[PDB]
């Protein structure tokens, strides 16, 4: 049973595995990450799984040129380079050995050496550009943009800059966002030093996976697009820097003053918007020589065969590739997965099997655009869509030590509330209290009443293909602090020591998280009726419908003129509530001795998330197919509800042809209404 | 059991129902067809079904203007109309009563009155236009095209004419194609009189359904495209005529002689290609005033709930709407469906239920582009794709009286061979012999060896959405003669008397067909393991792969230059064969006492057709999603195998950018190979 499973999980095994996984860098596509793959594969076998395989793919990756390093320069009239930015981050104490740490770069930047004047765009959010262009009437065309990291996915920033006519992008971490007051810089604290730099890809894939093979696995015989038809590549060069190098670049900024104080970081500089310097005269020059190449990646797939329903899959998955040492990201998740596998393997060895099949994945190349999970899901989509019960993600276990953070489909709200009521809180001052209780006090639902906050699923991690493309119920859970990161995210300072010393000295937060993740998986794979409560969907659908309705009501005149009615959507949401209620009654009232009836009802529960998928996808985003959730078009990290209606409404006042625009709003209402009604009807009696 | 079911079917009930259904016209959208819907609905209830509902939709239909009739004219220099074509067909004896028979028209023609010179284009097939433009260097731009009916779907003809720059199309039936030697014209024989005219729609929908709501049911709150963005509407006017009116128009043809004798019909005319008349001087003028309007349609859906697996659907479906009386098309099918329902209802009343759910449909508006079946499938696609076991079509039972004609998925080859070995042949001179035996002697497989021909499924009937869009295993069966029609197809002369006197005086062919259709449905809904043999798919996949390979090999030089390899496809087809064999062994070797294992294996058998669906669809045809079969792009009535590779190869010598063209061939090989491999893997052990 479950306590057995949970009792078997040890804090000290997790620490042990974390140490093992973080001694050398495990960059996607490198030999070291292949070797770590083989090791996971051997150990998952010893741990007892029925089978363990590697699945490989040849996918587009991106690397700096070793012999021609990227950097930024200030140049004078004579094109002399007065100031150059760092070529690497100062490595942390004890790691001068590090054979090779990849230098900071933006993965997938095109090559180039543009020069021009700087304009400062705050976070380079859509509203930031609105403010700049609309109110301040500044123009970025032909400019080099400098933006700080934070708020939104960096690929969104680069896309907004391209849209604004920019010719290059410089990204940096501002201490306002990455330096927590009263804490010391690494190695004496968990703060980001001025030499530290955030790596990460800057693609706008919208779910496509490998840029060359959208729709299909990048296997041996795959036909590949030419790089010119590749999906999601930026067309301007981009490069990231620390705040020391950034202060040099910002200290001379001329033109307009920040429009207000929210545009201002913590550096001792004016934060002028520019364009140009105060040093007329001087310009900025980028040197990007990174290359894209087709490189092989390896996922590790382990299988624990179910005893009763082997053709039903519960999936625990998390990535193994890291920018450098991956102390937090991803090895604090991977080490938790490893102990969960060891622990399932133990039960199995004593003769136990779960009811359903459990699949365990160690994904590759997440950092480069969720490529390993996606290609694998493109290859197995027929199995996943007919047999996939649920997907639990397992990136970083901790990103703070304050409370539980859970994002999932409403189908799993009750499972997560129940499970956490049986778990001991590991928080100071809640000893003897349940996880549900510390979590509820520290993180109260706005939505009401005496319940914890649970968020929507956006994207930016490996659950994306499972939920947004395939409609498989998905969740994730981690410890967090009281979309920007923790200060040391994706830098060289993310090490084993960072975690042992400052985050989780006892590894008790890792353990709590291993219980939540492992317990969810255990319940999903073994409970006789699937632990999904469809009435939870009925509740949030109503809230989401009120929400998009209020957004539309900011335009009463247009609603009148174009006859924009939400009646069909509320009507669909009403029918969903009613039918969902009745389906629950039947769920309570039928006999579990009849297997066929049990399988039927489970199939209904399983396909219910699947019912929300539109095979045509959302407009311009063919691989985002879920009609209720999609990643925000302004922020890949954030979920948006009724994404098709929301985007039809967004900035509608600016559209040239109002009735065409409002026509499209109404089309999206219709699509949403029909999909909600069709989903509800899957829960009707079947004949 | 099955004999019980079959013994219950009577020839005389079928005749009785056929008579009842053919006394007045039942045009889609008219009150008479609503009334016939209500009657079917009452009678399916009395017959015993658990429930019977009407599902309605508001869809684009098309009608002639009653007070401004369509016709064609010959005009002189002074624009005088010398010759006008008929305004209606002479009604058959006894039907001068007929309140109103719609006059011949091409459904969905735009309005217009173009004048110009005639060019004669034979069947207006793609090769016909190749011959005309390429070899004869004739130019149709600005011309009015005249084509004879036959060979290919009429909508393809109109699209080829548009592509060729034509400004109007005149369609007619040539006695070469619609007058069988030695037989008399109706009412004294089954031949087409010179006054008879073939109705039918001329859309190019490619699976979209209702032109205004592609993707989604045309329900009450549906958002509808503007007619200018409608799917599949021709942009030139089109009108059909009999061979009397056609002889007048053809007798004066000038320009070139027919390129050869295959261009020549049976009329006593030269069959000159034109352009223009021999009467310089005279021109042709079209008068089309037909309108398109959104009109309500009604499907009747009956349900016979399964005893053991109510959430598994076997579907028997056929249309009810007719151009006029529908003596053959569709009421000879509808009357067979009615007797099958009555017969299932009888068993049910004596306490029996099938194992799986059976759904019975009477579709509306088939004649106007398969609209009723399609809209219903767009509305229920989530149920159909997870629960749909099989779809059996039921249009016309007879179109000849020579032998059985069966088209179906390879998954049903064995079911159809077995079932027909248990059925008595109704053919003269095979009394005491089995249906399999007359059918095999009269219609031998080319493919080998001692087996009957079974054809590929294309489109042009209501199975289209189920098979080509949704991937549900589909079949159809009918009596045929020794893509053009029978002579009286879609004319006013298609009556009850036509069938009683000349086709099936005893109704014994209707009865055989009711046994084949009802027996297939019975086996599918009741057999414990689904009666599909996946090794039949392995066999035809190999044949199809040889076939497309030979087509490519006509271009050895390009295959060399571009490195076009079919190795991945043959490799996929090999793995399919191997895995299919092993899956059959397990299928034989497992115990039917374990229900869960039985359901698992049945689910594999059920989803196997589903595995061949690509959610991106085929290029430019988003609603054709099956990778192995699609309707021919040159002939909606015909199936093409590996449609994506075939179309990439078709007329490739003519493409401007060879490596781009050959690139696309290779892409399609890759897609085909991967889909075959993914389908095979669904039949692997599941964990
Ligand atoms: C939520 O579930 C309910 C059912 O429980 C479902 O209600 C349905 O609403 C539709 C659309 O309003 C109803 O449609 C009617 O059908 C009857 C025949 O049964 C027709 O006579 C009506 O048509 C006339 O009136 C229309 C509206 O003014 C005219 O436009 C039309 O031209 C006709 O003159 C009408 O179409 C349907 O009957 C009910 N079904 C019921 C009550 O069982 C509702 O649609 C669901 N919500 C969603 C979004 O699906
Ligand atoms: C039909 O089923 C068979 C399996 O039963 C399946 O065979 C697979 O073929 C692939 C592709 O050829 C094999 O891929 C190899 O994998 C190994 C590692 O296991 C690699 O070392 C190999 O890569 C090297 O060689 C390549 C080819 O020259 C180089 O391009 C590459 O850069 C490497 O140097 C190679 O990728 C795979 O191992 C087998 N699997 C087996 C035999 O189990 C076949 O693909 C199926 N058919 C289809 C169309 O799917
Ligand atoms: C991580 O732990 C693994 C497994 O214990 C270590 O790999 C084993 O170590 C020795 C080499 O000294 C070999 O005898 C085994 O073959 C290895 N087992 C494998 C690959 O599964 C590995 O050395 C550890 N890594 C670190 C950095 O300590
Ligand atoms: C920034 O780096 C550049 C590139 O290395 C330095 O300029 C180079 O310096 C060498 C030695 O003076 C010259 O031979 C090259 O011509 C220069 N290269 C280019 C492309 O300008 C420059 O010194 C650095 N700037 C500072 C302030 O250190
Ligand atoms: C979470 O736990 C609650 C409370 O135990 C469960 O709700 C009960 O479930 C049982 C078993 O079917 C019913 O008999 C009770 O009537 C339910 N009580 C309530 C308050 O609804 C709920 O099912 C659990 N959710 C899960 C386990 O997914
Ligand atoms: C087709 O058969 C039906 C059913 O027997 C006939 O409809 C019935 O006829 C009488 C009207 O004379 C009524 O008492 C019943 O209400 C009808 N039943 C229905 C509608 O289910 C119908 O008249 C026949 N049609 C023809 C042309 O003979
Ligand atoms: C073909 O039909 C046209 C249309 O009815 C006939 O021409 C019309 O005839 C009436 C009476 O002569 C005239 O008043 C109209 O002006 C004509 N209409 C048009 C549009 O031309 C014509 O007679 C018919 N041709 C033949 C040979 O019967
Ligand atoms: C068609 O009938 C053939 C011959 O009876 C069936 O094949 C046999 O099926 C039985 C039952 O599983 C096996 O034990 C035999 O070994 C099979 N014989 C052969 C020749 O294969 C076949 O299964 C039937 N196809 C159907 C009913 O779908
Ligand atoms: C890296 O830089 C060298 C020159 O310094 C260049 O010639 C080489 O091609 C580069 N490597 C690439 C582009 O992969
Ligand atoms: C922005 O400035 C550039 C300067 O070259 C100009 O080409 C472009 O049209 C301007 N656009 C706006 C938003 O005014
Ligand atoms: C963990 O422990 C305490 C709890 O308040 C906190 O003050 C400290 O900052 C935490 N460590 C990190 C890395 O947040
Ligand atoms: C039919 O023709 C009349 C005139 O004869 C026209 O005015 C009317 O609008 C037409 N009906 C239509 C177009 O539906
Ligand atoms: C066909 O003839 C028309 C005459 O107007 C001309 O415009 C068109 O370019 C010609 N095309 C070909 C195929 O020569
Ligand atoms: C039906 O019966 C005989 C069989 O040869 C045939 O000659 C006759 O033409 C058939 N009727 C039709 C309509 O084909
Ligand atoms: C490429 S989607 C997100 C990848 C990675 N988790 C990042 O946030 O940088
Ligand atoms: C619109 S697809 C075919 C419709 C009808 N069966 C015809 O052949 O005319
Ligand atoms: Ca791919
Ligand atoms: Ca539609
Ligand atoms: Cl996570
Ligand atoms: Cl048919
Ligand atoms: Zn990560
Ligand atoms: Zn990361
Ligand atoms: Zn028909
Ligand atoms: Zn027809």
């Amino acid at each position: 049973n479950m306590k057995a499973f949970l009792d078997e999980l040890k804090a000290e095994n997790i620490k042990k595995f974390l140490y093992n996984f973080t001694q050398i860098p495990h960059l996607a596509g490198t030999e070291q990450n292949f070797q770590l793959a083989k090791q996971i594969q051997s150990q998952w076998k010893e741990f007892g799984l029925d089978s363990v395989e590697l699945a490989h793919y040849d996918v587009l990756l991106s690397y700096p040129n070793k012999t021609h390093p990227n950097y930024i320069s200030i140049i004078n009239e004579d094109g002399n380079e007065i100031f150059n930015t760092s070529l690497f981050e100062p490595p942390p104490p004890g790691y001068e050995n590090v054979s090779d740490i990849v230098p900071p770069f933006s993965a997938f930047s095109p090559q180039g050496m543009p020069e021009g004047d700087l304009v400062y765009v705050n976070y380079a959010r859509t509203e930031d550009f609105f403010k700049l262009e609309r109110d301040m009437k500044i123009n970025c065309s032909g400019k080099i943009v400098i933006a700080r990291y934070g708020k939104v996915f960096r690929g969104n920033k680069v896309k907004n800059a391209q849209l604004a006519g920019a010719k290059g992008v410089i990204l940096y971490s501002d201490p306002a966002d990455y330096f927590a007051p009263g804490v010391k810089s690494y190695p004496d604290g968990w703060n980001l030093p001025g030499g530290g730099v955030q790596r990460g890809n800057i693609l706008n894939l919208n779910g496509a996976g490998d840029p060359l093979t959208p729709g299909y696995p990048a296997n041996e015989y795959a036909y590949r697009r030419g790089i010119a038809e590749a999906v999601g590549l930026p067309s301007i060069p981009v490069h990231p820097i620390g705040y020391y190098d950034a202060q040099k670049l910002l200290e001379k900024m001329g033109g307009s003053a920040p429009p207000d104080s929210s545009w201002r970081g913590s550096l001792k500089v004016p934060y002028n918007v520019g364009p140009g310097f105060t040093f007329s005269t001087q310009k900025v020059k980028m040197h990007i020589h990174s290359t894209n190449e087709v490189t092989r990646i390896y996922n590790v797939i382990g299988t624990l065969r179910g005893a009763v329903e082997p053709d039903r899959y519960v999936i625990l998955g998390g990535h193994r590739d890291s920018w450098v040492f991956g102390g937090i990201d991803p090895q604090s998740g991977a080490a938790v997965v490893h102990e969960i596998v060891r622990s399932f393997g133990t039960l199995k060895k004593e003769g136990w099997r779960p009811r359903r099949t459990i699949l365990f994945a160690s994904w590759d190349a997440e950092e480069f655009g969720l490529l390993g999970s996606t290609e694998w899901a493109e290859e197995n989509s027929r199995l996943l869509q007919e047999r996939g019960v649920a997907y639990i993600n397992a990136d970083s276990s901790i990103e703070g030590n304050y409370t539980l953070r859970v994002d999932c489909t409403p189908l799993m709200y009750s499972l997560v509330h129940n499970l956490t009521k049986e778990l001991k809180s590991p928080d100071e001052g809640f000893e003897g209290k349940s996880l549900y209780e510390s979590w509820t006090k520290k993180s109260p639902s706005p939505e009401f009443s005496g319940m914890p906050r649970i968020s929507k699923l956006g994207s930016g991690n490996d659950f994306e293909v499972f939920f947004q493309r395939l409609g498989i119920a998905s969740g994730r859970a981690r410890y967090t602090k009281n979309f920007s990161g923790y200060p040391l995210y994706h830098s060289v300072y993310e090490t084993y020591e960072l975690v042992e010393k400052f985050y989780d000295p006892m590894f008790k937060y890792h353990l709590t998280v291993a219980q939540v993740r492992g317990g969810m998986v255990f319940e999903l794979a073994n409970s006789i009726v699937l632990p999904f409560d469809c009435r939870d969907y009925a509740v949030v659908l109503r809230k989401y419908a009120d929400k998009i309705y209020s957004i539309s009501m900011k335009h009463p005149q247009e609603m009148k003129t174009y006859s924009v009615s939400f009646d069909s959507l509320f009507s669909a949401v009403k029918n969903f509530t009613e039918i969902a209620s009745k389906f629950s009654e039947r769920l309570q009232d039928f006999d579990k001795s009849n297997p066929i009836v049990l399988r039927m009802m489970n199939d209904q529960l399983m396909f219910l998330e699947r019912a929300f998928i539109d095979p045509l996808g959302l407009p311009d985003r063919p691989f985002y197919r879920h009609v209720i959730y999609a990643p925000s078009s302004h922020n890949k990290y954030a979920g948006e509800s009724f994404p098709g209606i929301y985007d039809a409404l967004f900035d509608i006042e600016s559209k040239v042809d109002p009735s065409k625009a409002w026509g499209e709003v109404k089309r999206q209402i219709y699509v949403a209404a029909f999909t909600v009604q069709a989903a509800a009807e899957t829960l009707s009696e079947v004949a």
